[PDB]
């Protein structure tokens, strides 16, 4: 007899948007023979504590590493806090990537952010600008925190040889996301506004002027990519996983495709006094389209309508 | 009449530390710490110093000097940071270095230009350590109004250096490098070519300046506590200065196999310029001969 080893796949903070979306894609046939995929999240153990966290690793000893964890929110909540966005996730990035190094991972694949890109810069934003000037004043704690994680794996690499790699996603939306109306990102955010306003009969209220420029990111996109990238690509610096630069959309385009998917008749009013962050974010994925040309993703308001549908049909058990 | 102060000095141990001691020698009591006192890389350790000595002001210059240097600094300069912050500390002033500076840019180099690219490969991740203090002296002060500073100072020299034959700096390696081959008879041996650029900073005039900044200097943004971009100095003529002041007249050679380094890295204390217009540097070749007569007088 001749026995070879499975592959342990630890992804932390599984019960996130993203996390549940893996959850869906390696069970609809994404997970290959042998491989056993642990979904963890705080209830399992605090990512901030590195005892806990060095327990979880001691516990599951995996092969690979999905760190999806984090201190997430979206524009209006990163901006209020960034001490803690900062040291929150350096601690948890920290206790996550060297844990996995220490118990012998060997992929361990971060999740980064757009917001890490400059403030002043060329578009479209391309893998190696990351580091080509500071990022953005509102969310720069949360946004350095990340930044530090390219650094990390870069460092990981250079003393040990080690395959910790990232990837940049650009705005994630579907479902199991955070639909506060206070915590949650652009698109969750609108989703909950809409629901409310078509029940209640209340009108529209769109933070900001509606024009700053967004590239949406399905998140059984993400993780049917997410997936891909822990079984093929085998680079230190991140992959931008994201939409073409030509499928762009303003905040209003955004939150017309809300109203849509919903069939709200209803007033649509623009809060100038809250704050837009930035105009554009503009991302290249020349680097994801050389290795997938052929991938393709799920048109925008056919998602977004998809994301409306499981917000009405599970809305008790939702965010 | 005059308001008490507790000011914490990390990394008191040090070339920094025992110059700000010697400066300092009214109702602000002074205390210096080194490693034997806390390892400030372990969290309970940093929260009982500073829970013990509770400190109004902090002067953050301990640190360690590829993932190593990152973690171990990342660390430490979040436990002091935070301990400082919780045991409410009204001024924290951390040291920076001129390393953190991107590799590809322009020069002069000032305060502004601290993120505007990568650093050097070479040592990064202390790099890029020192770079998140100012990030985290942003972020304490975004999220809470702290006045947590940091300052940026070039090539420090002076008395208690390390005047290791190979883990020093150019002037205490060749001022131990001199005082060697005046004794044996032996010729010197300057490390690359003898061409890059340099701006030296005497440690008495660091801690003349850095006392000022913890008492005065209420920016977030760090300042770059340097000589003028005028006053930059070659390794041969480092290398001549520390030679006049030790009176050698062996050989000198340059041992070119040896790596040059960075050639430049050209700061501007215009920012320091505007605050102290009519501040006065020791000069260099007079701080040269007290660092070579303190090293003659103070060597066992
Ligand atoms: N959503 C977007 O638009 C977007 C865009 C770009 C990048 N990202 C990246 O997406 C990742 C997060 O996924 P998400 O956006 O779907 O967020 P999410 O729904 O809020 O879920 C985040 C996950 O992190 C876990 N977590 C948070 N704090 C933790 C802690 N102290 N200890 C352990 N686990 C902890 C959560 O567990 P619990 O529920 O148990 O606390 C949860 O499973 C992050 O890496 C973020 O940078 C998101
Ligand atoms: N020297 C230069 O040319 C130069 C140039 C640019 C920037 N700087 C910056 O200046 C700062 C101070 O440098 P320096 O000249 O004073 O160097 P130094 O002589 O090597 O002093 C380092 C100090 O840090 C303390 N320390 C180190 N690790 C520690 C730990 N784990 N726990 C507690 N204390 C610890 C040491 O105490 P122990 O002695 O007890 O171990 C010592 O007092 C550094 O952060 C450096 O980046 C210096
Ligand atoms: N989070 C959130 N953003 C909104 C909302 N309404 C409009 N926006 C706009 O959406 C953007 C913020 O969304 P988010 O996903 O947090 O982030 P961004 O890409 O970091 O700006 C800004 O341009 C806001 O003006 C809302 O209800 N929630
Ligand atoms: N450390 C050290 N540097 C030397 C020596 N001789 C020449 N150098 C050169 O001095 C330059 C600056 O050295 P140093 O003070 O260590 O540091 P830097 O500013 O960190 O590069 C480099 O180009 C070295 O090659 C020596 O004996 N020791």
């Amino acid at each position: 007899n001749l026995y070879f080893q499975s592959m342990r796949i630890l992804v932390t903070g599984g019960s996130g948007l993203v996390g549940k979306a893996i959850q869906k894609v390696v069970a609809d046939g994404a997970g290959l023979p042998g491989e056993d995929w642990v979904f963890v999240s705080s209830k399992d153990a605090d990512l901030t504590d590195t005892a806990q966290t060095r327990a979880l690793f001691e516990k599951v000893q995996p092969t690979h590493v999905i760190h999806l964890a984090a201190m997430v929110g979206g524009l209006f909540r990163n901006i209020k806090y960034n001490l803690d966005f900062w040291r929150k996730n350096v601690h948890m990035n920290d206790n996550v990537l060297h844990s996995a190094f220490e118990v012998g991972a060997r992929k361990v694949v971060s999740c980064l952010s757009t917001c890490i890109f400059p403030d002043k810069t060329t578009y479209p934003i391309d893998e190696t600008m990351i580091h080509n000037g500071p990022p953005h004043n509102s969310n720069f704690g949360y946004s350095y925190a990340k930044r530090m994680i390219d650094v990390q794996n870069r460092a990981y690499f250079q003393q040990y040889g080690c395959t910790f790699t990232a990837v940049i996603p650009t705005n994630v939306f579907g479902p199991h996301d955070n639909f506060n109306i206070e915590d949650g990102h652009v698109l969750p955010g609108l989703i909950h506004k809409v629901h409310l306003a078509k029940s209640s009969g209340s009108a529209l209220t769109v933070w900001g002027t509606g024009n700053p420029r967004r590239q949406f990111i399905y998140s059984l996109d993400l993780a049917q990519l997410f997936i891909w990238v822990l079984r093929e690509y085998n680079e230190v610096e991140p992959i931008i996983l994201s939409v073409g630069e030509e499928d762009e959309v303003s905040i209003k385009e955004a939150a017309e495709a809300v109203v849509e998917a919903m069939d709200f008749h209803g007033e649509v009013t623009f809060d100038t006094t809250k704050s837009d962050g930035q105009f554009k974010k503009t991302a290249s994925n020349s680097k994801l389209r050389t290795y997938l040309p052929d991938f393709r993703f799920t048109p925008f308001k056919q998602a977004v309508k998809e994301t409306c549908a499981w917000f009405t049909d599970n809305y008790e058990q939702a965010r």
